[PDB]
């Protein structure tokens, strides 16, 4: 209705970064993932895999202590900040990260918002998802804040009912990205990527294979890794949302859309990304 | 002998659901799986994988606390109700599920029957398998109750000896589905699917590759997921039993029937289901 | 030197069992595996996988309590007898098994020999490997006892030094199978399969890819499963040793012999077994 | 600048060992890996997999107690020395190993240097990586000591700043290999392999896919295994560094360089090694 343009294959091709011969892991940065709780452990593995698949140099996972041994056998490349998401409620981050994500598998509590407030005092892009999404405002800071709500979470953030939101998705997403001064990735079919400077795009990829628990946690991870290897954080977000949907389209060529498990998106990404190089 | 018809490829094709572009995980519902105990943990992973492979939107696994970390690395998409099957003995379910299964890897105890009684007060289809199968009757309720006995369990439910049962499988299964007012999936070669309204079918798929521990737990999961994405719960049951057997037939094209492990049925299902679309 | 014949492809083909349409898991029996200790946990997973791959109906793994959660995510089809190998020191088996193996990953202690003595009072074939192999004699019983020593273990059982053994492998293996009234599978290149009735064969398959920790534990499992689905326990042993070696030969077609991991033998067996049907 | 020659395909082909029909696991030795701590567990799995993939006969992993259950499901072929890296601080090794590696996932502490001092009294090649790398000297002993620093660790060992090092990598690496009387594998694009007798080579393989956490831990493991199956420990080091890089090149044929996870190097090695036979 606002004629929001699609982020197309040609855009993805023009903006995906190289991984030069002369580079080292430090070139691609260290990401911090604050995710996974004893009651919701899976989200940390889904987001960790998404992140390490997506071009970072190193990943530190600040998960609950009992979740760590569940990640190690599947993702032995990750390192840990034991109970990191809880500790981040109490102090500003001492270390420097290229990018930070918070929320997948975390409860919707005040202590999580305290961790968000401490994360936001860092100078790097920050992603807020799932339990870190709430009705709130954001401090002026250097790097972008990127909110990744599904329509239910957007309702929790804004009070726009889901049935009203879904009639004018790009219009509400743009309005609230402007108001909050955050990036908003408004999930669903034709995901809207709304920037606080008024740029806005639609994502043309993806299908109903994604309409299952865990696919959003994978995307959060993919955005986190992409923020580390793209110079322009806008291109990171756009490319992550695009390639995420493209992995689901690859799956449905020879597999039923009913049967995808989110972690498989991360297994498919290596081949899908290569096609856009 | 009663000329029970086979649920054929043509029936499966005509009744398998679409997964539309405009859908979200809520369209495909949340399933609850009450399965897995410290002594029999594997059943929860087999049934969880079967369920998440089979078109649901979300899965909550109410397993014993010590079983949770065994599922997470393999199925990080699942969420948990810690000690759920035990807690369900004490109270009616507060939350609303699209479908519920109970019994795989649970002991044949009175406390399991108490959990069954509480599950049955929900308005959704309910599957009873393994430890939840007993000699008992069922309350009038809205949604179907689906019993999935092998012949030994059918003997425990009815007192019909296995050697007598196996001579007239469809006749006993129909009689008892009518008497109990439950669906009965009477397992084995040519599994019988008997509905309490007197409809009855035979399953034409499957082979001896399935004659090994865990394949029934996988099927229970597959029925649970299919109940979430089919409008007609009859078609869910029939399609689950059919596709389960078809995965074993795909396996035996290039692998010996002696060597299948149940969890591999769930890995094969994505490709097998696609063939029937 | 004694012109011991090779168990050939033609023998394997003529003796491998069918898995009939009308069968159920009970047709293929329940195996018991007494393996894996806190200090040597891996052996239980290697042998469990070998066994469930090899045509049994059900597997009960009597492993140490802390080893159970290490097996479940990889082999959720197995069931458990918690601390089974330890408990078997104290009482005769109450339950009936189709076949039993003891020793992989168990210490060479008197308590393990006490468990062996209790196992031998069952009427089924029994495999003794690794920690269950000692200098001892065997009681007259119904079913075969099958010892699976490498040359070092054969030295521990008999006092024949390894350097003397390796000069006349079939002659020593036959002599001691006769003396002990046990089957002896004397491992190595050209493994000798010596029966106490004086039959003896050489195994023609296998290569240096097998010369690495864990491949023997896999074989023990494979023999256990094969004992459950072959009518003739001699053919089970021979076919297990043969197919084990054939999986290593398949591997070396496209992979270096230096790089095989034992568990991969079990992943290869499905395709290799099919070729001999 | 010093015209250091490349270790080429032709060198690799001429020096990779055979795995003879008549061999047994004892022919290829037992390696000891002292790696992995509660805070950095993943390194033990990465290095263990690298080592068991690389032609050893047996592997003993001396890791922290809580790390053991994280390795077992992925690498059930490994055995353990519980808290081995800690215990090695207190006594000389009682057992004989073909080769030893220490440091991946260990803290940079004095107690780790005490374990290094005890390891060095063994007569076998010893690899020092990660936390075992420090500014220190080395005792005259029989077998080679092999240091595997990235440029940051080389700075910690020598005080040559990274920006100065990277201008004259081979010159600094040769000078310090001579001074310390250690092998130095100076990591990065065109990794330098400098021997204390003044031989020096460059590695021609590898790419930016390797510029991510965990790839060095995999290499340490690969060197450890290769030391066990090559007669000449120089050829082991060179071949390990070469094949490690070649696995990353195979990956990038059909997968994006951004998306490799280190453990996958070990999965690729079987096929890559075969190509050089
Ligand atoms: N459209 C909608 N209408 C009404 N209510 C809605 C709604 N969408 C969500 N909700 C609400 O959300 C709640 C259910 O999710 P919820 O349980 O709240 O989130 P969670 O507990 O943290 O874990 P999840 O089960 O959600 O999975 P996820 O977080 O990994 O999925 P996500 O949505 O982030 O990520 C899913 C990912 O998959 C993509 N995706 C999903 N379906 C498609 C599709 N059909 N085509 C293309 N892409 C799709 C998304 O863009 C995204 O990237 C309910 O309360 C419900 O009301
Ligand atoms: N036919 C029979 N005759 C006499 N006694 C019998 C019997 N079948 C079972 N029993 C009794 O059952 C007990 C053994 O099982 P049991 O131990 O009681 O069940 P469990 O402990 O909960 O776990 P399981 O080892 O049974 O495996 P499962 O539950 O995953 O298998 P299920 O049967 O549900 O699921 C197996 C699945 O595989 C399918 N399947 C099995 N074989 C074939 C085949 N040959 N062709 C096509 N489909 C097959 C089934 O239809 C089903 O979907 C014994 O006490 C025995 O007496
Ligand atoms: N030939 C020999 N000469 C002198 N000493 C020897 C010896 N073989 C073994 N030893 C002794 O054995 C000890 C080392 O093993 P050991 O540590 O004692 O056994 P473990 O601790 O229980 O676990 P492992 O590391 O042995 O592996 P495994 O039990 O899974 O292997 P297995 O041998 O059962 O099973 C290995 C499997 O792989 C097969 N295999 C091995 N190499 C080949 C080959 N080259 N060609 C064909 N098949 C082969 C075998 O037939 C068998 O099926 C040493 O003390 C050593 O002295
Ligand atoms: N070049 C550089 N310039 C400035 N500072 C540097 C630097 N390289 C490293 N650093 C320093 O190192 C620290 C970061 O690593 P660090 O965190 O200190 O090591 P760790 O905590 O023990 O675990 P890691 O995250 O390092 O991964 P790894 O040990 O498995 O990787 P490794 O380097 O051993 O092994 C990596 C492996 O991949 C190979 N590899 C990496 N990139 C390429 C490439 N582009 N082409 C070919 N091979 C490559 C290497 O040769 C090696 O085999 C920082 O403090 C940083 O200052
Ligand atoms: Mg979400
Ligand atoms: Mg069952
Ligand atoms: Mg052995
Ligand atoms: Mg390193």
């Amino acid at each position: 209705a606002m004629n929001v343009p699609f982020w197309t294959e040609e855009h993805v091709r023009a903006t995906l970064p190289e991984r030069d011969a002369e580079s080292h892991k430090g070139t691609y940065g260290t990401a911090l993932l604050l995710a996974g709780s004893d009651d919701m452990p899976g989200a940390a593995l889904l987001a960790g895999l998404g992140a390490m698949r997506s071009g970072l140099g190193k990943l530190v996972i600040g998960t609950s202590e009992n979740v760590i041994p569940l990640i190690v056998p599947v993702l032995p490349e990750a390192t840990y900040w034991r109970d990191g998401w809880k500790k981040a409620a109490d102090a500003q981050l001492e270390e420097t990260y290229r990018a930070i994500a918070i929320g997948p598998g975390l409860p919707q509590t005040e202590s999580v918002q305290q961790a968000v407030d401490h994360v936001l005092t860092a100078d790097c892009p920050v992603i807020l998802d799932a339990g870190a999404l709430a009705k709130r405002t954001y401090p002026k800071r250097e790097g972008p804040v990127i909110l990744t709500p599904h329509p239910g979470e957007f309702f929790r953030m804004t009070g726009v009912p889901v049935n009203e939101l879904q009639k004018k998705r790009a219009e509400y997403a743009k309005e609230w990205a402007a108001q909050l001064q955050t990036v908003i990735v408004l999930k669903g079919n034709q995901t809207v990527i709304a920037f606080p400077d008024g740029d806005c795009w639609l994502n043309p990829t993806g299908n109903g294979a994604l309409a299952k628990g865990g696919t959003g946690d994978t995307l959060t991870g993919m955005i986190l890794g992409m923020l580390c290897c793209h110079e322009d954080p806008k291109h990171a977000v756009l490319n992550a949302v695009y390639l995420h949907g493209a992995c689901a389209e690859l799956w449905t060529d020879e597999h039923s859309a009913h049967t995808l498990l989110a972690h498989e998106l991360s297994d498919i990404l290596p081949r899908v990304w290569k096609r856009f190089e």
